[PDB]
C-alpha cells in the first residue's frame, strides 16, 4: 500500500499585488 | 506501507506586496 | 512502515513587503 | 488642497488557509 | 495643504495558516 | 502644512502559523 498527499502553491503569491499606484499628482 | 505528506509554499509570498506607491506629490 | 511529514515555506516571505512608498513630497 | 491615500487589507489573510487536511488514514 | 498616507494590514495574517494537519495515522 | 505617514500591521502575524500538526501516529 502506498499513499501520497501532495499540495503546492496554495494561497501563495509569486507575482505583484498592489493596492494602488499613482504616477504623480 | 509507505505514506508521504507534502506541503510547499502555503501562504508564502515570493513576489512584491505593496500597500501603495506614489511617484511624487 | 515508513511515514514522511514535510512542510516547507509556510507563511514565509522571500520577497518585498512594503506598507507604502513615496518618491517625494 | 487635501489629498488622501488609503489602503487596507492588501494581500492580507483573514480566515483559514490550509494546504491539506486529512481526518485520518 | 494636508496630505495623508495610510496603510493597514499589508501582507498581515489574521487567522490560521496551516501547511498540513492530520487527525491521525 | 500637515503631512502624516501611517502604517500598521505590515507583515505582522496575529493568530497561529503551523507548519504541520499531527494528532498522533
Amino acid at each position: 500500500q502506498k499513499l501520497v498527499f501532495f499540495a503546492e502553491d496554495v494561497g501563495s503569491n509569486k507575482g505583484a499585488i498592489i493596492g494602488l499606484m499613482v504616477g504623480g499628482v
